[PDB]
């Protein structure tokens, strides 16, 4: 099975999933900018799309969005408990988390890491952006994780998006929750390990 | 159950999704925050009080709910996970692409760049239907139903893109389809 990933890109909150789930893996790396691999192969023949992450099954089965990656791996491993069972409300919730960090959050971040997005408009997204993290903090209030208090594949995805506000260098003052997360979540030895394999730290 | 919902939006696809999951439910038109504190649609009360808002949440509960109508093909199965790509790659590459073009924040400078990476996503989607995973309705095709009603409505330049088109026509005869849009008082 592969990963195709660029370190610290979004493809990270898979490869956290894959270390949690237990799976062995490859690692392959894209160059986003050139759309090309280190062996110099066309990665649009891959995915089409030309985005990361991508995972390939050992049956050649090619699934992209992180989302949808991180749900089958969470699903083949159900005593590890990254997803609650199906019908469980807790799941859908869960669910509810991985498409606001989707579609508010990882979206959110994403003009700001294209050539094509304005200068001027840049203010304005980060304006968006400190908006968004206050509610967040808020809705880690209780200080453990973002559903309850197991760990869960929305973890995985919220820990590998809040990292770019630290490197955008947002406005973080007073976010004291998200902060106890950010420590939480390195401190486990499955995200140390793949925060190293990326070269991160 | 009840729908909080606004007629054009979002929340047709979960409206769709109750009308072919067999759920009764109510309609509640939004312009709230004591209600979802987002400000947004859609939310979906459930009968415990709970709220539930993200349309790909909801709809995967839905499904979920009523596994012999295969609105959502069961855990572990490959199919599943198609459809799980196809309700992330619309929330994030469709749906908040089209979002831009509406706020007042957004500067006329960088619409243009919006627009033309929805036309080609669009190509790339035209392709995909040559339902838009498999022989079975899901889920996935009442979100991009939805979606596509915006790109027709902003005028993105749909031109030769037939299959979205047949698409469209084919999604607008499903009788439960046609009940959804007569009760938000569209056509
Ligand atoms: N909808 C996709 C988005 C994936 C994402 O946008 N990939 C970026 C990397 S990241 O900015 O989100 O770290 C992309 O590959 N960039 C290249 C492509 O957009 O040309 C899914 O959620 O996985
Ligand atoms: N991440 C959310 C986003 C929901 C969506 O952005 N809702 C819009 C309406 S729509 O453009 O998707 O039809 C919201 O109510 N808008 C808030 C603002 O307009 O006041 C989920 O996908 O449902």
């Amino acid at each position: 099975m592969k990963l195709f990933y660029k370190p610290g890109a979004c493809s990270l909150a898979s490869h956290i999933t894959l270390r949690e789930s237990g799976k062995d893996f490859t690692l392959v790396s894209v160059d986003l900018m050139k759309k090309r691999l280190e062996n110099g192969d066309d990665y649009f023949a891959v995915n089409p799309k030309g985005q990361v992450p991508a995972l390939l099954l050992d049956d050649g089965t090619l699934l992209t969005e992180g989302v949808a990656i991180m749900q089958y791996l969470a699903d083949s491993v159900p005593d590890r408990q990254l997803l609650a069972p199906v019908n469980s409300i807790s799941r859908y919730k869960t669910i509810e988390w991985l498409n606001y960090i989707a579609t508010e959050l990882h979206k959110g971040f994403t003009p700001l890491f294209r050539p094509d997005t304005p200068e001027e408009y840049k203010p304005t997204v980060r304006a968006q952006l400190e908006k968004k993290l206050q509610y967040v903090n808020e809705a880690l209030k209780d200080e453990h994780w973002i559903c309850g208090q197991r760990f869960t594949i929305a973890d995985a995805y919220l820990f590998t998006v809040l990292r770019w506000a630290y490197a955008v260098k947002l406005n973080l003052e007073g976010l004291e929750h998200i902060a106890a997360f950010m420590q939480r979540m390195a401190e486990r030895p499955e995200v140390q390990d793949a925060l190293s394999a990326e070269g991160l730290k």
